[PDB]
């Protein structure tokens, strides 16, 4: 259909008011305006977790928990900006401009995508990607909101939580350590998602197909096999090149070694942030919410720290649902890492954040 | 047959009796070795570039590694480690612990099968580190500077010849791309793990020379992993069957950097070679011909003209010019370099209690 996320000129603010006249955005529990009015109670997922038997069943419990935890947390204005017609057009055009200018920072990994579906990247390929992300954001004016800012700072040196959560949060730190200058391998969710859109041959015209589908994923967690079967149907013309990018079956090592520009079904959760909180062909449906893991970055860490409250619930559910699966960009400790490097939304770039997240100290209040 | 490495100042006297004519040198090594010159690995470049199959590529690097390390081992430390007295009490420790309910040992040992497939928990890593220290204290392993426990900080500056600075800086970047003691929590104690594997394999003080002779021969010429397995997985070889059964070569997929330090692979036989393969127990005087195992390079000096950096850079260039995709794990050039930066001056020192991050080290030219 059409991309109805369309504004130009206060365009963003005007469009929000025109499209969501009766919606009240809140920052009582989120950093930036969201639909979140309470902290989700995930206590029922423990019993589901315990009764899950197969590896797929256990993964589904955690995926469902994630979706419910994050259903209302996304910063709506940033999502509108990221999916607006003007930004989609500019964001896609950047890649052609880089091909024309034969920018080495882009090409050193782009040209090697097939190899990177199977092997970890070089330092040069990581640095080139980080440079490219900053370049893209500057070129398209992506940093027009606090929500979408480039961070130049230092890691959270101490993280203050309710006393009852201190030990578990400490266990998460330990967990990040056991799982093994700037943040060289950090995924820029927005930049990678635009790169995947461009590689998939998505256009301003076909974008709503992608956005609508991602919104559906945000309504109900799927599962890798199910996602592939859904996108690989004879009905859909737009999705085959996207699926072709998937490294689910090709990358055999741990995903923490995969280059941040390599797509998987799991990393559709990255694209959901950008294009799936508001379904472009029917944006009014956004009032129903849309749950993607890194929505949790917009949950506040001050006050009673609802962010810590949620992350701990997710971490406990993940443990109770323990598989051998590589959860990659939706693992609870990956999300916590993002919180520690200071991301206050999924749309901020944190490459130029110095320090080590694992070095943070957990304090009770 | 018999273990002829046996001394009850017994060490120095055994060295003088067993090696009457050889002068142990520290001109190029931290502790006395057979090394009197720095190997030139230049001929390995061409071979690396014009290697084509993965097995060919890995062979060039492995051959360069053997040549680089052939004479670098600290002989006294090796004799101690393979001595009858140490072999006996070193194995006995595991016999005592397996009936002792020490959780720091059992939390990883009891889950060895699971750890052949999956990364360890923090508890499993810490338990192993504490176990290695416990073992060293218990058997009195730290008798020599060469075999001591390090409590220190990663050195902030590493000084190399000016012509090496750029390449050494590239190695730092490579370490980074590959991704309080937290940074040392997964460090392999080469001696403790080697003793653990010897025990797991059902090797006794009596059958020990079989393992030692095999490893010494292994140190003479690089051998591909499949051929190593063939050597050990013999129809007939009873002694080595439990050893090959420990291998996680095909079971662990995550990337070897995530393997628990007490999990064995064919590649990690290079760890055992340090301990039991520099001197062949049943014929110790054969040791005069050398034995090349990767972490012999930790005994190469970093002062003077930094022969350590000289060799490490040559190995790094050969590895990258070979273009191998293999996860070389404990013989990878940047792994070896990492160990040099945390401050190991032989393979036999424990460096778990070293503060700092090796990748923060500044490279300066002299």
């Amino acid at each position: 259909m059409e991309n109805l996320i369309d504004f130009s000129g206060d365009g963003l603010d005007r469009w929000l008011r025109a499209t969501f006249p009766d919606v009240i955005l809140s920052v009582g529990l989120t950093n930036y305006g969201s639909l979140m009015t309470s902290v989700p109670d995930l206590s029922h997922f423990e019993q589901m977790a315990r009764q899950a038997k197969s590896e797929q069943e256990k993964d589904a419990v955690y995926s469902k928990a994630l979706t419910e935890a994050t259903r209302k947390a996304a910063p709506i204005a940033a999502c509108a900006l990221t999916s607006s017609k003007e930004m989609v057009k500019k964001g896609l055009q950047w890649f052609e401009d880089q091909i024309i200018s034969e920018d080495g920072n882009f090409l050193v990994w782009h040209q090697n995508y097939e190899q990177l579906k199977k092997a970890p990247p070089s330092f040069e390929q990581l640095m080139g990607y980080q440079m490219s992300a900053l370049n893209w954001r500057q070129s398209v004016g992506y940093g027009q909101l606090e929500e979408t800012a480039v961070l130049v700072s230092q890691v959270i040196a101490q993280f203050s939580v309710p006393g009852t959560l201190v030990v578990t949060v400490q266990e998460m730190i330990k967990d990040m350590i056991a799982r093994r200058k700037n943040q060289i391998a950090q995924i820029d969710s927005v930049f990678s998602s635009y790169y995947w859109m461009w590689r998939a041959g998505i256009t301003p015209e076909s974008f709503p197909l992608l956005s609508d589908f991602l919104f559906e994923l945000g309504q109900n967690a799927r599962g890798s096999a199910k996602i592939i079967k859904t996108l690989d149907r004879i009905g859909l013309k737009w999705s085959k090149p996207l699926v072709n990018l998937f490294a689910d079956s090709t990358f055999k090592m741990g995903r923490i070694h995969m280059h941040p520009a390599i797509l998987t079904t799991g990393r559709l959760n990255e694209m959901g942030l950008c294009f799936g909180i508001i379904p472009a062909s029917h944006p009014e449906s956004a009032v129903n919410g849309s749950g993607f893991a890194k929505n949790i970055l917009n949950v506040r860490t001050d006050g009673m720290n609802p962010s810590a409250q949620l992350i701990v619930q997710l971490f406990d559910i993940q443990r109770q649902s323990r598989t051998l699966s590589d959860l990659d960009v939706v693992s609870s400790e990956h999300l916590f890492h993002q919180i520690l490097v200071g991301k206050r939304t999924a749309y901020q770039n944190a490459f130029q954040v110095k320090g080590n997240a694992t070095d943070t100290k957990i304090v009770g209040f």
